[PDB]
């Protein structure tokens, strides 16, 4: 049948000690709640109903919005969404702070819901302390008892409520209408709806997650960090099984997506962010950070190199200690060495910038040698200007190129030159500065 | 009552293979024995009696000193300290190589000591092999039997001696006087004092540590490394619960103290040393090392940045690959980029040094742009001299400023300039060097 | 008796997803199969028979070669090697993808082989699923039953076949000749030889490895990564017990050999490759990579320093963010600072290159100060040339030395100089460039 989702995002995240709404805190670079939304979309949800208390502005700025003005609990929260439920759709209840719930588990949950009844996700814990206990009579679920209100006998129950469940909209709206708030907490308890479904003589079927981490909620940053490590380990293991050699999968982080070829080797402490594409036989040395980059076949990134919005073609070498900024592009066989920064600049085929250089806003040809210490002066304090270097140019060490300026093919620039005017094809330019020599200084 | 501590620091650390006395080997940046002293001071010890064998010079240089001339054992060691005990104080016995003993455990130990008797810290191990066994008769402690001298029946005992205990000074001095040395080892066994206390009809009460790591001793560097990881994990978890987001708490080290604000994010492989203070919303990228630094609100430290004795005001950005040395100071909104080293220099509000620069012994104003490749020549081979740069100065790329020299407000320095004489307000200075152009080179 | 080894290297490594033969994939910097060969040589093998299917070219290029033209299984594989066995030697069967098998285990295996019979290495697993089961009758091994062909009763057996075994050559050749291929797989099963040995009334003795990891095979990169971590942890623990202080042994990698002195400290995330030699009291900061280097007593390598084929004498300091390339050599007390690259260059006693410099193909004397920004121009686009700097030379900041060129003892080079001609003893050389000053720019 058809289905929509309600994501509860309206708890108080006091133990996060944060000014950022709890469900916005990221896991693997993505807000927790977005993990949950992604899963919902994968399930084929027709609507996603997001219930919130505060941070509504930032929530909408970041990500069907449903206000819960007073933090009066989950039952009350659902009461707020209930009018938006279709009588003819299934409604899946999820939490914005339970980010690792898997599509497989949810699919099995939807499959297990008995006609007219409820599908309830439960899990058996070694220590169920503090959790809602699943109450069964002769094997069938009839009730949930919260820890606080549970008796000593009930507290021996190990099967507990994850709070994730599915029911038909018409049925759900009915059960929510029958909730009672007259009690020691002054709130409606969502958990009472399973007893209410039972009262109507309807069935509550259960399924279990595959992993405990799937139904773990985040209330503080220690708990978020554990889930971060679980998720990173999962990603790392998939990459290994898919043929990427991670030299230490416990020291690898992916925060986005990695599209990869064959026989790649990634060394320790590499961080991949955004969407990165790696060709065949790429090697990434220790400590590198890549964000939104494309790296061509057989390229080698040496240790402690940082790249963002950069492109390497095949057979390129970069680093160690290089810094590629957005718009940095290396054509086939180009080389960028240590203590070199490239920004919005292209280095043509086989061209080399091996040391202690800044190349910004530059179009550099093929077969070019950029000597150590070369710098493009691309900024006048108001605007930025382009440097153009042709093919087969030799730029001597510690030269400044003062943009806008063009150096034609075949030219040679002497060490220590300040280039302010265009250089013609096959021209040598060199500073003829006079020195004083003083004997016996 | 009143209390003093005896710390035993006189064992042979042969399996450390070190020229540094064993108890001086650090854990989280602090000698093991100093952890123990700190705990003692927290307990309110009136005196700390440190018993040593060798390395006394270095020990005192590093940290009431009590010689044990001949390594004749713990009983003998205590005999050496006994004359310093007051008849009217409690004496707590600790070890310099058991660094994680907690104040809580010790407080409970002091509370459990029966009048006229002994408080003894014991622990139950899955494998008690090699440890002193606690001998009980009808539930009461009467004895300790060392493993070697224990029978097969005794060796089944899992409750073992940690060697940590407390007794009144007068009582202790008596029991120590009654120790016998005529045996297969020629030494007095400290453990005999519990049997001696029993002989006098006094009670020996026991308490247990909360964690096994609290009473683990260090005899080799493998054991020290395990304790280092335990301690770092504890620190990391406290920081997470306190609201600091560590993106991987297994790749975080604190060796000193971290004072922090709210909504801080620290990425993998960060090392914090000395005392570091972080404002709200500070972000620290992967690989950074901070030692004795103050970082203001909303500052961002990019990957692979090293800072020591440095100060950032609010909204500053530094790195990646920047190196801030002692006396480096950034005013609000300042920026230091890649391959820049700052030493005993201040960069004023909104001023920028983005690349490949060395700024030492310099006072730099607000609104200054330091071009790539700029270097302060602060050294003449004997002394060091200051560079002063006013507000709203534009320093062109690859300039050297030869100190002492002053550049006034509003000035502009052309690329490639060697500045040796003061520059006046709103002055442009630029090198007019002649070049040779040779066609067809 | 005398002994030879057969290493099976002819499986299909489909789940590696690699163009490199599976047994060539490295563990700790060394092909898996080379670990196995090393063990064989340590055992005193007279011959090593390597059976292969494909990748024979690359295998021989990388490492008695024995073709198995058709991947028809292990029995068939051994049939191919059998003619090379001496009737009067023991033959040990190993696998190229089981890299951590220990010499101790193998020695015990060889010792346990009964005259005329077989020594078989087996292991007891918590989950034996998918493994060959060891079949015993009244305690004696008579059979091996592969999982697939095993009954439900047989599958309860926890003792499984590692496939590692030893038998006399004459005996082995006989048993291999009697293998039957007429079955649902069309292959000879090596495991049948133990039933065949039993048929002849010979004994099959068993021994067990000390660690499970010793007999773990690699079929995919996830499995290789687990073995990599096991191996690195073993190496790290040995180094700690031997007296090297690793500040985090889970963040330490050795890919080769480390020869070390006393009281060394290595911080987190250090990678040692090739053969590295460290003197006493060397400290290595976080993030460093050392490959084929010799570091003298009391030297300190600061964070994020990369060295290859480099030599430091005693009391040297390098980094942070320094890059030493092959042929880099520092004499006693020399210093290389941040953003400095040294290649095929020697820095003499007490000489300093603290910042933003490139020194290549250079002989630099003692007592030299290399100012920030100094660069050797060692390349003309075709060849490379040497720079020679004498003792007690002061090179001013941002100087280029244009090789070949010699600077004699005692000389001083002014900031910003382009040195193209030899400098005489005690000479000051300095650029006298004229500037334009424009007021009110
Ligand atoms: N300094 C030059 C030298 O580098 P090194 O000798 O350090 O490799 O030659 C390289 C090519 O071989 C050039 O690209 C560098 O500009
Ligand atoms: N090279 C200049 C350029 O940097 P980039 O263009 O690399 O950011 O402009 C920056 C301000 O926008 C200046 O501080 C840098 O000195
Ligand atoms: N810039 C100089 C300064 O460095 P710093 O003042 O940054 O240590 O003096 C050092 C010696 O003291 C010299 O080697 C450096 O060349
Ligand atoms: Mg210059
Ligand atoms: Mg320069």
């Amino acid at each position: 049948s058809s289905m929509s989702v309600v994501i509860l995002a309206a708890g108080k995240g006091t133990r996060m000690y944060s000014d950022l709404p709890k469900v916005l805190h990221p896991l693997a670079g993505k807000p927790m709640v977005q993990h949950v939304i992604d899963a919902a979309m994968k399930l084929g949800a027709q609507h996603v109903h997001l219930v919130y208390g505060h941070g509504g502005e930032l929530l909408k700025k970041t990500l069907n919005w449903v206000l819960q003005a007073e933090q009066l609990g989950t039952g009350h929260a659902m009461q707020q969404a209930a009018p938006h439920f279709a009588d003819d759709e299934d409604i899946l209840m999820l939490y914005g702070d339970v980010p690792l719930i898997s599509v497989d588990t949810l699919q099995r949950l939807l499959a297990a819901k008995p006609e007219g009844g409820i599908g309830l996700l439960t899990v058996k814990l070694d220590n169920p302390s503090g959790y809602g206990r699943i109450v069964r009579e002769n094997g069938d679920v009839v009730g949930i008892v919260e820890h606080k209100d549970a008796s000593d006998a009930q507290r021996e129950i190990n099967e507990i409520n994850t709070g994730i469940l599915v029911a038909n909209g018409r049925d759900l709206k009915r059960w929510l209408s029958l909730l009672d708030n007259n009690n020691a907490q002054g709130e409606f308890y969502i958990t009472d709806i399973i007893a209410l479904a039972h009262a109507d003589g309807k069935k509550i079927a259960t399924v279990h997650p595959t992993r405990l981490s799937e139904v773990e909620g985040v209330n503080n940053r220690l708990q978020l960090s554990a889930l971060e490590r679980v998720f990173q380990t999962e990603q790392a293991e998939k990459l290994l099984l898919a043929g990427v050699m991670l030299l230490d999968p416990s020291r690898f982080d992916l925060r986005g997506e990695l599209t990869h070829g064959r026989d790649i080797t990634i060394d320790t402490n590499v961080i991949i962010e955004g969407h990165v594409i790696l060709g065949d036989r790429v090697r990434i040395g220790t400590g590198c950070v890549l964000k939104n980059c494309v790296i061509g076949d057989d390229s080698e990134i040496s240790p402690y190199t940082v790249l963002e919005d950069a492109r390497l073609d095949a057979n390129c070498t970069v680093g160690p200690f290089a810094r590629l900024r957005p718009g940095a592009e290396l054509a086939e066989g180009a080389h960028v060495g240590n203590f070199v920064e490239i920004k919005k600049a292209r280095l043509g085929k086989g061209s080399k910038a091996g040391h202690l250089s800044y190349l910004g806003d530059a179009e550099i040809g093929a077969g070019v040698n950029i000597g150590a210490g070369t710098i493009t002066c691309n900024y006048d304090g108001a605007n930025k200007f382009k440097t153009i270097i042709g093919d087969d140019v030799f730029v001597g060490s510690d030269t400044q190129l003062v943009a806008p300026v063009t150096v034609a093919n075949g030219a040679t620039i002497g060490a220590g030159t300040t280039v302010t005017r265009d250089v013609a094809e096959n021209e040598l330019v060199i500073s003829r500065v006079k020195q004083v020599h003083i004997q016996g200084w």
